[PDB]
């Protein structure tokens, strides 16, 4: 039997929950009816599939008083009618305010929705909001997550959680057996805001042994608030940083790269963390709050350090660098890792879940 899965989300941008989304409805859109509701226009910056239909919610003002306050009631309405009218046999939401929106909006209709959490649960920090998602969250039908420190969490008060783990493109395009020759290139690759924390980036290269900092090109491959910020502390430090922006070949980078860094305070399952497994790419990696051994063996397939620590990734990038042998055995071990990411097992686990909701 074919079914029909609509997807619930904000944009169709570039981020994290984003790039699983476009994965994962391309994956389903030859055997099943796939289509995208989202809230605001454009074009989805990762390429979504022929089959996956799209329709983006009518657009308002948010200028004056009077429409920031009623085009926040035609909004949510304008989403009650994209579901009422949508023939889906199951809605599926990415991201929390999202799936918050989505709960309320499809009050008293009947097609199930599963909601999906694409952090942590402690990167929702107001008050207001984590109280929303407690109220809210038990009339979700199934809530997939990223890791077991969450489905313990959301479980207390959420009948049907699922650990559902991130399915990587690169799976399907890249072969196990490829050869890579690398360059002298260390990436930091993700949004430039605070809890990406790119400064600690900037940092530890500014201490690294001179023959390191003349020889080695380090790019930054991202945008956000933080930019321009970022672009002045590379002057105040005197290092050589390359920022790209955002790009669209990241797999060009990771097939010269020897090198990912990763400084997050708080992540729920970094998606740089796994593609890099794909590109013989060397993992040195924050202990953001929580996920982080679930992704590196310290040692064995990479390297942790403590949070906010730039003396201490300074010193793992060193240690890399100045023992190829050493960071070839770490990426030779990750990539033991690529099954678990695999398009395919993820995929009819999410069928799975998607029954099991149907059938309840
Ligand atoms: C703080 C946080 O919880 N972030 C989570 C959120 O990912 P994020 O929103 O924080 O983004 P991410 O870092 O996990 O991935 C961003 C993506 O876009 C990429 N990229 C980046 C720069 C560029 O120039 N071009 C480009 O394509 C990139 O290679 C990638 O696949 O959702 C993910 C999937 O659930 C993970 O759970 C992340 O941990
Ligand atoms: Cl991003
Ligand atoms: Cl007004
Ligand atoms: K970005
Ligand atoms: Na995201
Ligand atoms: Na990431």
């Amino acid at each position: 039997m074919m079914m029909k899965i609509s997807f619930i989300i904000a944009t169709l941008n570039s981020g994290g929950a984003e790039r699983v989304l476009v994965t994962l409805a391309n994956a389903l859109c030859k055997e099943h009816e796939v289509s995208i509701i989202k809230f605001h226009t454009g074009e989805s910056f990762y390429k979504l599939e022929n089959e996956v239909k799209v329709t983006s919610l009518e657009q308002f003002r948010f200028d004056t008083l009077y429409h920031k306050i009623a085009s926040r009631f035609k909004k949510f309405f304008a989403l009650r009618k994209a579901l009422k009218e949508s023939k889906a046999d199951v809605f599926i939401s990415f991201l929390d305010t999202t799936n918050i929106a989505c709960i309320l909006a499809n009050i008293g209709l009947k097609t199930p929705l599963i909601i999906s959490e694409h952090s942590n649960e402690a990167y929702l920090k107001p008050k207001t909001w984590r109280f929303l998602r407690r109220v809210s969250y038990p009339f979700c039908d199934a809530l997939s997550v990223l890791g077991s420190s969450d489905k313990v969490y959301y479980e207390r008060f959420v009948k049907r959680v699922k650990l559902l783990l991130n399915p990587c493109h690169f799976s399907d395009e890249i072969p196990f057996d490829s050869s890579f020759e690398k360059e002298n290139l260390v990436l930091f690759i993700g949004r430039l805001d605070h809890n990406k924390n790119p400064v600690m980036f900037l940092k530890a290269i500014a201490h690294l042994d001179k023959n390191l900092q003349e020889n080695y090109k380090f790019v930054i491959a991202g945008d956000g608030e933080l930019r321009q910020e970022l672009e002045y502390k590379v002057k105040s430090l005197g290092i050589k940083v390359d920022f790209l922006g955002r790009v669209e070949n990241v797999k060009a980078l990771y097939e010269k790269a020897k090198v990912l860094c990763l400084c997050s305070f708080v992540e729920g399952l970094p998606t740089v963390l796994i593609e890099s497994l794909y590109f013989e790419v060397c993992r040195i990696s924050s202990s953001y709050y929580n996920g982080a051994k679930d992704l590196i063996k310290d040692n064995h397939d990479g390297l942790l350090v403590g949070c906010d620590d730039e003396i201490a990734l300074a010193k793992k990038l060193e240690l890399v660098l100045n023992d190829e042998n050493f960071r070839k055995e770490l990426v030779n071990n990750a990539k033991q890792r690529c099954k678990d990411f695999e398009i395919s097992n993820i995929k009819e686990e999410w069928l799975k879940l998607i029954v099991e909701v149907k059938n309840a």
